[PDB]
């Protein structure tokens, strides 16, 4: 997150670090007691790595009460996903067991009506990603309020040019982002789950290529079907 804050400890139950090899990978977020929805270019890549998720945590180095790390049973894939487009970028990861819920650690309602969310709507991201242009990684959960973009000006020739699908949504970019390591994180509007974190493209923070979020909503029937 670049151009954010330190978040609150634990004042996001939901929100979860998908590792792989001990080290902080993706974002994620709990959405069941044994689910967590990422993003599918995180596991391109984890080919024989232990792949796991870290529930409960605010650092990802300091020891905490709440922290559990959970091995992966299930890793589902949005199958029309691919590594060289931004369309359909979604992961389920089914944890070893139930979650063990708590204060920490809970889930987060998701949207099933598709509604685009209004422009200029702040929506709230979180993670560990980078959090400046020198590469800087965190050690605690961070945090930033970005506006909505429509869909139209998202879409113009000097911004992403006709990328953006009515399954994708676009938040302003100008120097508040999400950045490398907030993939597969949440994007939250109305207290609701609204968005994944994916990129096309390396550069942050720059206005001219506003973030890109996979709309939920957009694939409640794939969701569900999954979950069952
Ligand atoms: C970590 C893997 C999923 C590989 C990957 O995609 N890396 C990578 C590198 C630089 C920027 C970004 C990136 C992420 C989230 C948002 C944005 C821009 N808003 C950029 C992403």
């Amino acid at each position: 997150i670049l151009g954010g804050r330190e978040a609150e400890a634990h004042a996001r139950p939901y929100m979860a670090s998908v590792q792989l090899n001990g080290a902080h990978l993706c974002g994620g977020v709990l959405v069941a007691e044994q689910w967590v929805l990422s993003a599918a270019h995180c596991l391109e890549d984890a080919a024989d790595g232990k792949v796991q998720v870290l529930l409960g945590a605010h650092s990802l180095s300091q020891p905490e009460p709440s922290k559990r790390l959970y091995d992966v049973l299930r890793a589902v894939p949005h199958p029309d996903s691919q590594p060289d487009t931004i369309d359909h970028d979604l992961l389920l990861l089914q944890l070893s067991e139930k979650a063990t819920l708590g204060p920490a650690v809970r889930p987060l309602p998701w949207q099933r009506v598709d509604r685009d969310v209004a422009p200029g709507t702040l929506c709230d991201v979180a993670g560990w990603g980078i959090v400046n242009h020198a590469g800087r990684r965190p050690d605690s959960l961070q945090h930033v309020l970005l506006p909505v973009l429509d869909r139209a000006t998202c879409n113009r020739r000097t911004h992403h040019d006709g990328a953006i699908t009515e399954r994708l949504m676009c938040a302003e970019s100008n120097r508040r982002d999400s950045c490398k390591g907030d993939s597969g994180g949440p994007l939250v509007c109305g207290g609701v789950l609204e968005g994944v974190v994916t990129s096309g493209s390396r550069v942050c923070g720059n206005r001219k290529k506003p973030g890109i979020y996979t709309r939920v909503a957009s694939y409640a029937a794939w969701i569900d079907s999954v979950l069952a």
